[PDB]
């Protein structure tokens, strides 16, 4: 009777509870505190997928596992990509690769939202009316965030606008909102550290100036650490990047997740 729905990971399934409410039994692969990028599906999700009616995906091959997890589940389910009608980015190096992390600029979440509404429209049309009520009510809450972040920020010194970060997952905050980001690892965590080039970051840590450093929920902080101790720089929180904190965080939802970085990033570039 209820929608069952399958999530590739945490950020995108609090959408889904949020659009989906009592219709729907969620599961979602990948969890709170864990990297996408690094995955390995387990037997158990292929189970999950086989009874899926729906899952629900970012896209921009944020999920390397995904089309082989699809096969070999056998499911029949009908799969959306989130991203659609969303303005990507391209990834940096590379490869016309697309950098996968849009929902950190809030206008794209709006969309993901919507796209998870039209999906459960199409597999169960009878809740339809009620998955559009509750997008719009959750949409309009993403609009006052968005709002209260950028307010937060633009006013802020137009000089002090940099941190580090664990990899390289926030450029689509510094599209939407102007802070910038400098990370040791690229768009994926899949590489390795090349400490052989954390005095290349330095380096770009001086010369713009960058207020602090902080460790990311996904990752293990040692790196982190010790370009804090290099650079004589503050290590001043944890980011959540690409997964939701656990419930007794303080990210164990989307929104929650955006106030807490944003406001851990204002205090810190507030500092100085
Ligand atoms: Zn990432």
């Amino acid at each position: 009777e209820p929608l069952d729905v399958v999530a590739t990971f945490s950020i995108i399934g609090d959408f889904a509870a949020k659009v989906g409410g009592d219709r729907i039994r969620l599961n979602v692969l990948v969890g709170p505190d864990s990297d996408t990028h690094v995955y390995e599906p387990r037997p158990a999700d292929a189970i999950a997928l086989a009874g899926a009616d729906v899952v629900l995906t970012n896209g921009l091959e944020f999920e390397g596992f995904l089309t082989r997890l699809i096969a070999a589940s056998g499911t029949d389910a009908a799969v959306a990509t989130l991203t659609d009608g969303v303005e990507t980015m391209e990834e940096p190096g590379g490869g016309g690769a697309h950098d996968p992390h849009a929902w950190q600029a809030v206008p794209n979440a709006k969309v993901y939202v919507q796209n998870i509404a039209a999906a459960f429209c199409a597999a169960d049309a009878e809740g339809c009316a009620a998955y559009q009520a509750n997008a719009a009510r959750y949409i309009g809450e993403l609009d006052a965030l968005d709002t209260e972040i950028r307010a937060a920020i633009a006013a802020l010194p137009q000089d002090r606008r940099t941190v580090v970060v664990a990899h390289n997952a926030f450029r689509y905050f510094e599209a939407a909102y102007g802070v910038h980001f400098l990370s040791p690892q690229g768009v994926s965590t899949e590489s390795e550290a090349a400490a052989a080039d954390v005095a290349g970051l330095i380096r770009e840590i001086r010369a713009r100036n960058a207020s602090a450093i902080f460790a990311e929920n996904i990752s293990d902080t040692r790196l982190l650490e010790q370009i804090a101790r290099e650079a004589g720089l503050p290590l001043a929180g944890t980011l959540y990047s690409d997964a939701l904190s656990g419930p007794d965080g303080p990210a164990s939802n989307y929104i929650a997740m955006m106030r807490h970085n944003a406001g851990a990033i204002a205090a810190a570039l507030a500092a100085r």
